[PDB]
């Protein structure tokens, strides 16, 4: 009801889907129908590939330096329209408009920006073999290339992941979330503009089930980049890999440690526990969930978590002074009180809120108390598995080599940190963590020049750094015979 | 039996079996029984990964250049042993003298020796960020990772898996074809004489449908290698990513195209040809296979070809004088004569051989004549599928683009190759072909230096080069803090 | 008086000058006085070494993103006033405005472009060497360097010089060559609107023998990068190794040669060798000034030369319609003839131009017309000797062998060609080559990509390509020991 | 004299030199003639050009790996003979057997090993321009090169320098310290045992003054590699640009600053001091010799320090319970003298030693005892002048900013370091030193991997690590132009 019906975005304009199916997208923060959305038939698929294929013949045959300049003009408009997307990213996650006006799209374009100056860095190898032969590489685009989006920070990862494959000459027909689906229609307007040509950055609308799998089995899709849970993570490998053997990317979950040591600071500590699990409403994948604090100094460290877990400010996202929302939807929202009840039952003690939260407003959202458990053990519940809210486990221990043993004890292998003031204490331990993304003292920050993914199940490849614009090539050898050529026949 | 029971190499020594099952290894020339051959258990899979865990940690806590040493040592065994370990291949594979002699050890310890040099710059990069803090990136082992070996080439396979994956500091489970388990064996036994720790190398004997699948199902393998055919590929891929997401190389099968230019030496093009299908008895992936010749040269072009097979000597390949064997297998000549079957039926021109070579001794090997046709057409059966045996089929066209638009027209993409004396026509046409693996004037040669794998159903990821180094190694992203952290609770 | 009086620009803003001493600069084709420029004092140095200290510890202070943008927006500035600054060019040098228009500041502009791009590729190395240790490397700016320009290409080595001086986060003090002083003013003005810190780019007018050698000796400048003539970069070069030790980058002069094998399209051939020869009036340093021809081919070679040169529209540069302006100065006019006269003394054939042009208004201009001598050999002056004015050396050969031999016969070595249409000989015969700057049918482009610079006498280090922007940084290595620390003692 | 007469070596061979001239080499220890050394004549140097420019047309036709090959088995050699070589570079230099034995062949061949394995990863670049045209680089020889040794590691230097050289495709012609000739030569046999061809490393002795020059002038030769005094870095840099423009390597002197903060442990900092001023002798040009310490902590670390040099055992280095030993020469001793007069008249405390030991045999040595002076002044001679022997000069400090600012008030900046347990600290200083080899909490280690050179006036390049032998090629850049080619003429 509140805004116009939404479609498909194939060869430069919107077209009509060819399903006759839709779906609705919810405002959270209030159950607010924002739109009805179409759903994207397989022939829409087949119509957007072609549309790919066509496209990425133009892109591509322009020169590096032409792709950089229609990147960069793209970067200005995000720069531009920051606060008019910010605003609509707000009404279709739930998340605090002080967070989306200063992060989803400022990071978003702060990794296209990267990546748009590095399209003439792009080379090959050259190999020199004998007098009368040497090889040379090239690094071509893989083609078309898909990507299916999380509905965490729907824009942001949009841009994280096309920025590059864009940046390597490739098109991509991208899917997000079917939760968030409105933000990625405006890129694909915005890279229009920018002079992105006809065909070279298409979206699809809808379920992972439908769209998404017939993205996954496609024949001329050349790569799938997906970003969301384990499980999922799994199935979408496994469907990329036993239709044509495609390339992949996968960002998945994380259980990552956290451990204070006896010399830190406890004020820093605090901040960084704060920090590391409440912020987008603890929907961030690389949350440092499992809080590992010494025995001689879990009182005191305790206090000053209470503390400031007591002056979040819950509140109408809409509002500039909100700096925690609603969850992104109402299936989510039970999803996270079905883990509180279970930390509940399995003796973890509760040290602030768990519940629900309705007064007034609230009651029309998918609002959830910031949830704090202490003297949690190994085999819980919350404490094993991915929870996607704000929930923080704290554990007790009396040795470094224990917390570093008990901080790997998982399938999963996203972030992990360090809170120490002695130099050999902090690369000792970190250099022990397995983890992909690891941090000492700081905890967040994830610059457009650093890699980051998972190691075990929590991913495979890595986005962002020079490494990731290398990864959406392929490499082809070419070897000159300049002299004889000699058969044993 | 010629030899001793074969059993399983864990640990630095030989063990047995816990499976109470063998299978036999023949002699494909005529049909000797080689050895009996154990078949490993789950558990005994189980016992290779806890040993291959413990070893891993003692190969990573030396020094690069103790490891390098290590590897170099290896190396010198392999070219004091090569006339014997190449006897040995000849007698498991059917391969001439005059090939395993020149080409299986050489070009396999050429690469463990090319990995044991660069052992010392593996390095990670630094990234400043503000006078307040920088990153680090580490390439840290992957841990324990798992190779699967095609018959083709047993020991070269063997080493080219094994080489990168030790110089980075990982261990691996080896499990060679059950067609060709012989010289995985020998491999293992030289690592350890080398000084390389216990459980670094082990090998596991048995099928493909039981241990490989026990090796791409178990939750402590990092990543798997595999080479042999599309179909199979496929499935170990979806295997190593649906049970625990494991990183995969998978260098499979193709159709590969091989365009002779109307200004090109023919008699070069003629030599390049009969090297491209009838090495190896025609048991190379990378073979030419489809052989693009233009109309006004196809009489001519045919007579060379004809000329260069009548004086190709098929025989007993412990003959020196033998240039081309019999096939691998009593199975893989019955399912060639199939498709040469097929090439009759569909009224393809035979232009020489046919058939099975049965006088006097052959008739008790698996020997398939030289076989080439000609007059063919793109949706023949023999033009579009993979036939691994000596059947080369010659293809007419008319002009440069429809040359290229053909030979493109495969979901394969291993292999490519053109033969022109014109400059701009060289790098113009290889530019166009979409394969990994391209060359001019030339065919086969695979430099230690040049990466290689396949385009589109033909692969994933690379081996040989400085980059298939990189992807035995995962990234560690570490940010320090040297300043204030900032909260926004 | 066609402009009023140029300053000294110093610290984001024009200065006066200290020394109560100024020069006239000219347009070559009419002998108009342009302008008054003042030179720089000694005080005026440090003055500006002063003012480059400060703005570089500015620059370097910002993150790599903030020297990235305000680098592409001084790119945006200039692609704006490409036009006027081009007018400006064409004033001063004398060039046509058909050059300066499409090649000058487009070119300048280009390689600013690409290095702003690449401020945040800028990376250190990470190397493990135990458990306890580890060593990583910075990239640190060198701090204050300068830039000697010549008078050929002014704001082009004004933009080729700063670009990746400033990129990797240091300061520039340029000074102009006395005989075109204009357009590196603008530059100046240019990099302040864009946002470059006061002092980053600081410019001073005068001569060589004073202020060029004065900047040479400064104590606290870190590295010269000069262009120019051969005898002059070896006093700068020593002046700059004697006084502090400073860096040194050099792009100096040559004699370079074209070889035109018998296979060549001679109308090919002949566009070719009139570009390497007649561009710029015959000033630009990599002109293929020997132009080696085989016997057979001499005759119709010749006559495809003449028929190009006798279009050659020599006249007022200030007409698009020109494309052979005068040279840049009388005296320099005055050497061209003597080399001239110098070929015919020799008795070298003269196959057109050979004297000034004086008729119209063509006699208040510096114009020389395009000359060609044939029948020259290795051992004439005119075929030793750097002319740089349109003077073409045609010099017969029998074969290939002889060819190389004689274009490799010179202390000289900044570039060198081929023209054959062969696979085999154009690879082969370049690798053979002894020059910096290589081009198979093709001469005289200069990508932003491609690393340029001179062998033997011609040059030390390079301009452009991702490898000059390393050799604006300095390394620092540092060792982290985080275990113990033995002493012997 | 002990030994015969020493000879030029020329060609694989020793030869005549033809200047009819010696000098004596002399042991430091008790005055003997080891040997007479013949003077190479400026005929001899052209002599060994010639040698070296036909020797390296061999070495560079050899494959990348057939060099490795060879340059492993001198390593092999070079470990098998350490105790030999140990044993003579003690006799001509004085040095503790403790040390030759342990330290100056280990790390000479470490660095030889490490490049031995880098030969076949040099490789070049390409960049695609357009559909018709892309660029390639290759990584050429220099071809001859020279290099110039230091008296205080003879034989490392020798190696560190002819390494890289030969490992990059290059013969090098090199000349050893008149004062310490004998190791070199040694190393030249070892070579051409290995496999070295005949040219491509010979060794000429004689003057600085007189064959230094004449390979410094020379024409032929490309590049210049040279470890000594800054003064005469400057002179040799300065001759070999004004003569021909040489490529050029300085290794040259320091006063490193070592800054020991407040928090660090004495025992370690004081057994870091002492390493830092007294190993070889205090003859080694990295040496720590300004140390920095909190005013408050002066009283204590002066007596850790004392006790330490207290049980300096100096004595006979041809005793092993040796560990301080002669210095290399009586007028280096003279010179080292004067510097501690020079203290003592300036009026800083003697904390210890600061006389020549002259008692029953030392009297016919040259042995300077350890020496420290304190409450040391920033404008004293002891303090701004390099002395090159064992003179430690401490410094009271009082705040962070100003210990880095007087540490940085230096021409020089070889080496820097600093001792703390603080992570911020530790990295936050070392980041502000102006030094291009920096230690944290440690002194002295000099792995093959890590980049070893001066900032400002301490040296001009690097050696050792991944980019030196970068710096021993020269790039050729290669356009191939496809399509077709516009002239304006
Ligand atoms: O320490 P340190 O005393 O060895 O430092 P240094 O006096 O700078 O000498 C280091 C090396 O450089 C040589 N050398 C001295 N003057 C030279 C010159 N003008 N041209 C070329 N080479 C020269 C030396 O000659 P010597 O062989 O005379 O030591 C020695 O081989
Ligand atoms: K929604
Ligand atoms: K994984
Ligand atoms: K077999
Ligand atoms: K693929
Ligand atoms: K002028
Ligand atoms: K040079
Ligand atoms: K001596
Ligand atoms: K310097």
């Amino acid at each position: 009801a509140r805004f116009e019906e939404q479609k498909l975005y194939i060869g430069g304009r919107y077209v009509e889907a060819s399903s006759g199916a839709t779906f609705e997208t919810i405002n959270p923060a209030n159950g607010e129908v924002l739109a009805k959305v179409q759903r994207a038939s397989r022939e829409d698929v087949e119509r957007a590939v072609q549309s790919a294929v066509e496209g990425q013949k133009v892109w591509a045959a322009m020169t590096a330096m032409q792709r950089s300049r229609i990147l960069r003009r793209a970067v200005d408009i995000l720069r531009e329209r920051n606060d008019e997307l910010a605003a609509l990213e707000t009404l279709d996650t739930g998340k605090p408009l002080a967070e989306t006006r200063s992060v989803d799209i400022v990071t978003g374009a702060d990794v296209l920006e990267y990546y748009a100056g590095l399209v003439p860095a792009i080379e090959g190898e050259q190999i020199p073999l004998r007098e009368t032969s040497f090889v040379y590489t090239r690094r071509e685009p893989l083609g078309v290339v898909a990507g299916i989006g999380a509905w965490n920070y729907p824009v942001q990862i949009a841009l994280w992941k096309s920025a590059p494959a864009l940046a390597a000459g490739n098109a991509m027909i991208f899917k997000p979330s079917e939760v968030t689906p409105l933000t990625a229609l405006k890129l694909a307007e915005i890279y229009t503009e920018a002079g992105v040509p006809d065909g070279v950055f298409n979206v699809l609308t809808g379920s992972g089930r439908e769209v998404g799998q017939w993205l996954t089995e496609h024949p001329l899709i050349e790569k799938i980049s997906f970003t969301g849970g384990t499980s999922t993570g799994k199935k979408v490998m496994a469907s990329a890999s036993s239709s044509s053997l495609k390339e992949v990317t996968m960002e998945l979950g994380g259980k990552s440690p956290l451990i204070i040591f006896p010399d830190a600071d406890l004020d820093r500590a605090a901040d960084i526990a704060v920090m590391a699990n409440f912020f987008s409403s603890g929907q961030v994948c690389t949350n440092g969930t499992r809080v590992f604090i010494h025995r001689s100094q879990q009182a005191r460290f305790e206090a000053k978590v209470l503390e400031r877990v007591q002056r979040i400010r819950l509140g109408d996202p809409q509002d500039e002074n909100t700096n925690f929302g609603p969850l992104v939807s109402f299936p989510h929202m039970e999803s996270v009180l079905g883990y509180i009840e279970s930390g509940k039952a399995q003796k973890a003690r509760l040290l602030c809120g768990g519940e629900r939260v309705t007064d007034g407003a609230f009651g029309k959202g998918a609002y959830v108390a910031p949830t704090v458990f202490t003297d949690c053990r190994d085999d819980m519940t919350i404490v094993r598995e991915e929870i996607f809210g704000p929930v923080m486990s704290i554990l007790v221990y009396d040795d470094e080599d224990e917390a570093i043993r008990r901080a790997n004890d998982t399938e999963y292998g996203l972030a992990a940190g360090v809170v120490t003031q002695d130099l050999a204490r902090a690369h000792r331990a970190i250099h022990r963590l397995e983890a992909g993304i690891c941090w000492i003292n700081t905890w967040g920050e994830s610059p457009a020049e650093m890699p980051v993914g998972g190691y075990k199940q929590s991913g495979v490849g890595r986005e962002n750094g020079l490494t990731t614009l290398a990864h959406y090539t392929r490499i082809k050898s070419v070897q000159v015979e300049l002299g004889d050529y000699a058969s044993v026949f």
